[PDB]
């Protein structure tokens, strides 16, 4: 009889996972859906589904049913990161140079499967949207006080680039805007919002006011979101 | 005993679903892949799989492996909807403007939830099908009977245009054209059938020839059918 | 006791397919990750999942966790297949002319059905590659000795044209190239290797040199190998 029960259990953990290492489910919304009680928390959902072993720890906004993934690393440090040489002050990536690209997920799985769970829920969510620090000292994210102007907007490359200002369906929104202003570290922030998730996430960041001696900045970089 | 007949029983429902609310399939297809002998009827499948209660009512074709999903609301009833103000006529977007846009599958789930498993068959299917009528009175379809030319022709939002003329790729066929002489309420019928099943379905329509006050149209709008 | 043993089996079987026709299992690699211990051997994988009845019959290359599919049929014979009329020499389309386009899978199943499993592997690896040999008598395939030039070099449909030479990122690249010289049958070996698995299979082949009365080939197809 014990046996029929562990059985039982095991089925019904069949039918509707749970979350856990062990009992992944599809997406945090699914988990959502068949789980409407469970809180916001770490939970781990395996988007390809088949084999349960290579599932990722995400975070469930469990009111939304979004999943977030958050960015491995998280952070990129407080820094002078940038030459000023040219009179000119130009665009710079910096996992391109100086720098790192970001990486989304489980560092312990490997690239050809951290690629494929999110292809699929980059490939397949209704809709996904990150968000971005920028921390500044000394440096303009966006909005240039003295212009009123964007000019010296950064971008991102979102695999694709969001920029302050061109094609509409490819423009960022700000959604603070504290490094406006030359004097003395202050932080502005981003977010791209999409129903092409293929979209996303952002892998590079690319500030066009850089390099002074005085300037200096530092990310930190939220998750990529998935609805 | 009789719980372990009704776990095997369990089981064999999960290694195939019989296409009930409650234990659904992933596409008619496959319905009628491990269920051949099940006749065309409304039956459930869920494309998105995982969790299982978010499933959608089609209608399967299961001669055809076909799933149709009936478009909600399904028609839209006979009236002069438009103006005729201007010696030309000009093409209107129904659902843009006077108008709604048509929407497919189950009106309880989610946005959200009807894109992605919408999304899934759209994405994954080898190709889609979807038929669409255009009640008429004194009003052009397709084919003019005077000009014998198809500039007076209607178009059709696509997710992408499909219109009578132009790439070929993306030209609707008609099945056939009631509407072709002005003098007194007659059917027209379209048809787009494709192998990028991501094209459909049709989600609004544009009638060229319209806002006489002779002029007077409704429309009934048939399921998008993936295969 | 033995039914409920013969249950916990076919309950494990379920968490993990074992590769059989009867236990198919998503791609190769997972099979390789469920089942770490199992060798390169023709084992039997269900890409679309649901129903078990249409899995595919591939190769796995259990080290790298590429799935391969054996392309049917897998080779055209050696013959002298064009004329050489024209004093120019023009690329022709094997499949298109004269020839056959390449089918990738199970005979039995039908055209939707390998559509679509090889579309969700297709749509959703990591990566893919194909191989393709060119024999060859007295026929350039890639380098023409005499000029140092690949303008002699042939095309491959990759569903997009692979190239010898064009954007980068529709540029074949070749692994030997024995038919570069004229006299009196040798081998040249092609490859397409991307991120973007859509652009693959192979399913045409256009040689350039080629019907000169003198000029003969064949070929034989590599599988079309997904991660
Ligand atoms: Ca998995
Ligand atoms: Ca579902
Ligand atoms: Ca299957």
């Amino acid at each position: 009889m014990t046996s029929l029960k562990s059985v039982n259990g095991q089925i019904e953990s069949l039918i509707s996972p749970d979350g856990s290492r062990k009992n992944p489910a599809r997406n945090c919304r699914d988990l959502k859906f068949c789980h409407p009680e469970l809180k916001s928390g770490e939970y781990w959902v395996d988007p390809n589904q088949g084999c349960k072993l290579d599932a990722i720890k995400v975070f469930c906004n469990m009111e939304t049913g979004e999943t977030c993934i958050s960015a491995n690393p998280l952070n990129v440090p407080r820094k002078h990161w940038w030459t000023d040489s040219s009179a000119e002050k130009k665009h710079v990536w910096f996992g391109e140079s100086m720098g790192f690209q970001f990486s989304y997920g489980n560092p312990e799985l490997p690239e050809d499967v951290l690629d494929v769970q999110l292809a699929f829920l980059r490939l397949l969510s209704s809709r996904a949207s990150q968000q971005i620090t920028y921390h500044c000292k000394n440096s303009i994210a966006y909005m240039d006080q003295a212009s009123g102007n964007v000019k010296k907007a950064l971008k991102l490359m979102g695999s694709g680039e969001f920029k302050a200002e061109g094609n509409s369906k490819f423009t960022y929104t700000v959604l603070e805007d504290g490094c406006t202003k030359h004097t003395g570290w202050s932080k502005t922030v981003f977010e791209y919002r999409t129903r092409k998730a293929v979209r996303l996430p952002i892998v590079d960041i690319a500030p066009y006011d850089i390099g002074g001696p005085d300037q200096e900045f530092g990310v930190d970089v939220g998750p990529v979101c998935f609805l």
